[PDB]
C-alpha cells in the first residue's frame, strides 16, 4: 500500500428528531404540506465530525422546482463558506445529483413526518 | 412558518428571438449545422432579474462532445464571475445535468431554427 | 461565423501504463482487490496539454461509496488548485456524473489489470 494514497472519509443523528417526538413533527409537516402544496419542508443539519460550521437555521420551506444545486448555494451562503471549502449533501447517506429537484427528492425520500432530511458535510 | 426559512427563487425572453425573425434565425442555424456538423450553435442570455453581469457574446459554436460543466466554466470566465458567485443554466426552464453533453442537449431541446437556447442566472 | 464564439477544447496516455507491463499492473491490482474488497484502486493522471499542475501521487485506494465529487475535492486540494481554477475528470474520455460513486465507475470501467484510470484536465 506504500505506493497508494489511502483515502479516508451512517452515524448521522438529526437533533430535530431527537428533540421533538414523531407525532409533533408529523403534525407540523402535515400542516405545512396542506398549506403550501408547491413547497417542501426540509430539515438541514451538519453531519457528525464535520469540521465545517454549524448552520444557523435548520428548517427550510423550499419551492418544489428548486434544484439541489440551487439549494447548495443558499446553504453555502448561510454557513459563510469560502469558495475553496467543500459542501456535500446526503439524503439517507447518499449524495443526490445536483440537477435533481427538491420536489423529486422529497417525493422519493421524505419520512412519514412529511419532512425531507438532509445532512451536510465538508467531506 | 416562523421557524422556517421561506426560500424564494418562466418569464425568460431571449432578445435574439425578439430582434430577428424566425425565418432569418433558421436560415442561419441551417447553414451552420450543414457546415459544422460536429458542432452545435447555442444562444446564451441572462435571465430577467438576475443581478449577475450581462454576457458580452451570446452566440457560441460548441463541440458536440463538450459538457455542460465545461461550458459553465467558459461562460463563468466570460462574465468574470468570482468563485463565490453562482451560475446556473436553464434549458426550457430546467437546469441540465453538469455531465450532459451539449450535443445531447441540442438533440433533445434545439428549437426549429436549429439553435439551442440557454438562459443563465445567479439563483 | 463572425458573430459566433468558436469554442475549442482521445490523445490521453497514462504513464503508469507506459512504464509498467500489463502483467505487473494486474498482479498488483488483483492483490489490492483481494485484500481491500470495499475499496477500489485508481490511477489519476493529467491529460496532455492541460496547463494545470501535475499531481504528486497518482495511485489512490478509494472507498467504493465515495463519490466523484468527493474525489474531485481531494484531488483539487492535492494540486493546490485555486477556487477559480477548473478541474474535470475523464474516464475513457467521458466526464462522469459528480454523484456517481467510485465503486460504480470501477464496476463499469475498470481495465483488466483491476485499476480504474482517470484523466484530469482544466478544460
Amino acid at each position: 500500500l506504500t505506493s497508494f494514497e489511502l483515502v479516508k472519509v451512517g452515524s448521522m443523528k438529526f437533533v430535530y428528531k431527537e428533540e421533538h417526538p414523531f407525532e409533533k413533527r408529523r403534525s407540523e409537516g402535515e400542516k405545512i404540506r396542506k398549506k403550501y402544496p408547491d413547497r417542501v419542508p426540509v430539515i438541514v443539519e451538519k453531519a457528525p465530525k464535520a469540521r465545517i460550521g454549524d448552520l444557523d437555521k435548520k428548517k427550510y420551506l423550499v419551492p418544489s422546482d428548486l434544484t439541489v444545486g440551487q439549494f447548495y448555494f443558499l446553504i453555502r451562503k448561510r454557513i459563510h463558506l469560502r469558495a475553496e471549502d467543500a459542501l456535500f449533501f446526503f439524503v439517507n447517506n447518499v449524495i443526490p445529483p445536483t440537477s435533481a429537484t427538491m420536489g423529486q427528492l422529497y417525493q422519493e425520500h421524505h419520512e412519514e413526518d412529511f419532512f425531507l432530511y438532509i445532512a451536510y458535510s465538508d467531506e
